[PDB]
């Protein structure tokens, strides 16, 4: 039922951000999600809403929008609604939403999430197979209260009438393997095709995983961001045992151009994605090593750590070719497991970025999040 199965989730997010090239930002966010149930019947009808509000505290960062003078706003926010309609094992949503698909990953790396306006269909009528398609015609950046036309990261000022997509994922092999094929079009800017293989296999105490991906990009229509021809391949491999996980990522961009994506979106579909980049400059070859540990092994349940290092070379940028870069990320995340503060999450992380072709910097973040649900 519409009211029966309705859930309300509120996240309080206190976010401290520092980048030393020392510049600083501190802010408080509120993210309110109201998700109804569905009316009973052949066509079920529902409504989702999202409320976003951020407040500047005394002190990228992209935590808050900037005034024209370059001064961060005191506060910002917006409210979005989406209607939902369900039939059998298929759903259509229309309005404002948070798309999380391989060709369009909504960003939530700062204070409030990026949202999009459009429609999205997910259909699971045949066992193991999920079909998706949709179109988004406006976007609100993570650091903006407003909606604007979409554009590509490679030319953020060149606007498009919208982003269309369709894709399929098939999961099989006792749920261990998944294949994905996706096609997207940012109208008059670029078209992108993507294939993905996910696989996991247990060898004794080890869990071995692979995430292989291939993107192929070209300009579309009027080609407002210029001519584009790119392909990007990555393989991200994991080996887990007990409380430990090890990763090796390998990636290469080829062709005339870098890898394409929608401006403001997250780079997290890419194998070597890290906090401050994903090594997708034209021609760039990169590798990554990563280690994760679950500190329950030291009597600290709820504490998890990650360290990762990535290096890229052969990078072509406007300035020149043969560019090199590296990033090192470290994170400790703690989630309170029990007591009055249960579910409270504290994440502390640090990134160091060095680039032969751009500015070097270190970055420190502390994010304290508390979820309430009723
Ligand atoms: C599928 C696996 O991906 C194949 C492409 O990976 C290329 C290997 O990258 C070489 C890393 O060395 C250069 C890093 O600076
Ligand atoms: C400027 C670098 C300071 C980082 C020191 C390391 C502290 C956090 O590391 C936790 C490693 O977790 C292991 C996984
Ligand atoms: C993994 C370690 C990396 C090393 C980085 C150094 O309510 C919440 C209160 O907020 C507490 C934070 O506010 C203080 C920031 O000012
Ligand atoms: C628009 O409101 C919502 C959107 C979403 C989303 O798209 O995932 C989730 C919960 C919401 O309350
Ligand atoms: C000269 O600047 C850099 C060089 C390298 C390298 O040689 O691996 C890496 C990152 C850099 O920022």
């Amino acid at each position: 039922g519409f009211l029966e199965d309705a859930k309300t989730d509120l996240v309080l997010r206190n976010y401290y951000f520092n980048r030393d090239f020392l510049v600083d930002e501190w802010a408080q966010g509120f993210i309110l999600k109201f998700s109804s149930g569905y009316t009973p019947g052949t066509v079920g009808v529902g409504l989702d809403a999202i409320g976003l509000f951020g407040v500047k505290l005394n002190s990228n960062s992209e935590l808050l929008p900037l005034h024209d003078d370059g001064r961060a706003a005191d506060n910002y926010g917006r409210v979005g609604v989406a209607a939902k309609l369900r039939v059998s094992a298929s759903e259509l949503k229309i309005g404002e939403m948070l798309p999380d698909i391989p060709l369009l990953r909504y960003d939530d790396g700062r204070l409030l999430p990026q949202t999009f306006r459009g429609f999205a269909v997910v259909s699971r009528e045949l066992p193991g197979l999920a079909l998706q398609a949709g179109r988004f015609d406006a976007v609100s950046l993570r650091n903006s209260a407003d909606m604007q036309d979409l554009s590509a990261w490679s030319a953020p000022t060149q606007k498009s009438d919208g982003f269309n997509y369709a894709g399929a994922e098939y999961r099989f092999n006792r749920e261990r393997t998944q294949l994905g094929l996706w096609h997207g079009q940012l109208e008059d800017v670029y078209r992108q095709s993507y294939a993905n293989l996910l696989h996991k296999q247990r060898v004794g105490d080890w869990t071995l995983g692979a995430n292989l991906g291939l993107f192929v990009d070209r300009d579309d229509g009027a080609a407002r961001a210029g001519e584009i021809d790119s392909h990007t391949v990555y393989g991200l491999f994991s080996a887990g045992i007990g409380l430990h996980t090890f990763y090796l990522g390998l990636q290469k961009v080829g062709g005339d151009s870098g890898w394409q994506s929608v401006y403001g979106s997250s780079g997290r579909s890419m194998g070597n994605d890290m906090f401050n980049g994903n090594f997708t400059n034209a021609d760039e070859r990169s590798w990554q090593v990563r280690y994760d540990y679950d500190f329950v092994g030291l009597g600290w349940p709820g504490l998890i750590g990650m360290v990762r290092y990535g290096h890229g070379s052969n990078a072509t940028t406007k300035a020149g070719s043969g560019g090199k870069e590296w990033e090192r990320d470290v994170e400790l995340g703690y989630t309170v497991q029990s007591g009055p503060l249960a579910r409270l999450n504290v994440r502390l992380n640090h990134a160091s970025n060095r680039r032969s072709f751009n500015s070097d910097f270190d970055q420190t973040r502390l994010v304290v999040s508390y979820p309430l649900s009723w």
